[PDB]
């Protein structure tokens, strides 16, 4: 069994659960076009691409579509980026990691002044050494790209003390190209089949599964 010392986490669908901000967001912009839907038929829309959404499921037209993300946006500054939950035992496995002297890291796509407010919500933000995203209104960064970023920011030396916590391929797939190990998780948005076939080092079904590998 290996000993990390540097534990690096996704932060949608691993830390924290977007759902209710990002369906409440595409609800009140279908809503800007007089489009009624419930949230619940909403939920497949968490993870595309908002293009896809709108131009491939709604059909909107490029112009029509960028106005789409406009409002979007709009109600995701005001109100959706509050709009999460943690995920259960979350805290309780953190203050562990903690407590027990691992440097704990943010590695994600979502722009970094959304996951550091999400963080700071949640009161977690504290356990975090650094948190790294994309920037706002900027390109959505590769995974790859902020595992590396992240990790120069600690001057790491010894990788094999170093892994990787997510639920989606991207973060697994990510991993692996910088030569770190990784935990896939099951709990978020990726699916077992995804998991399985991205052959991340562990596969976990729920968050206190986490402390039987790292602790
Ligand atoms: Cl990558
Ligand atoms: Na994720």
């Amino acid at each position: 069994k290996k000993n990390y010392e540097i534990v690096l986490f996704d932060l949608d669908g691993t830390l924290t659960d977007p759902k209710e901000g990002i369906t409440k967001s595409i609800q009140y912009s279908l809503n800007s076009f007089g489009i009624k839907e419930d949230l619940e038929n909403l939920d497949q829309f968490i993870g595309p691409p908002l293009h896809d959404t709108f131009k491939e499921y709604y059909k909107f037209e490029d112009k029509k579509a960028k106005e789409a993300v406009e409002k979007y946006r709009e109600y995701f500054a005001d109100k959706g980026i509050f709009e999460n939950k943690i995920y259960e035992n979350m805290k309780e496995i953190l203050e562990m990691l903690y407590k027990n002297g691992k440097i704990l890291l943010v590695a994600t796509s979502k722009p970094t002044v959304f996951a550091e407010t999400i963080l700071r919500y949640f009161d977690i933000d504290r356990y975090f050494k650094y948190i790294a995203g994309s920037n706002l209104d900027g390109t959505r960064v590769n995974k790859n790209e902020v595992i590396q970023y992240v990790l120069d920011l600690c001057n790491v030396k010894d990788k094999d003390k170093v892994i990787m916590v997510g639920d989606r391929k991207y973060d697994i797939i990510g991993a692996k190209k910088i030569g770190i190990d990784s935990i896939g998780v099951l709990y978020g948005y990726g699916s077992f089949e995804e998991i399985s076939e991205s052959e991340p080092t562990y596969i976990v079904e729920n968050v206190e599964s986490i402390k039987d590998i790292l602790l």
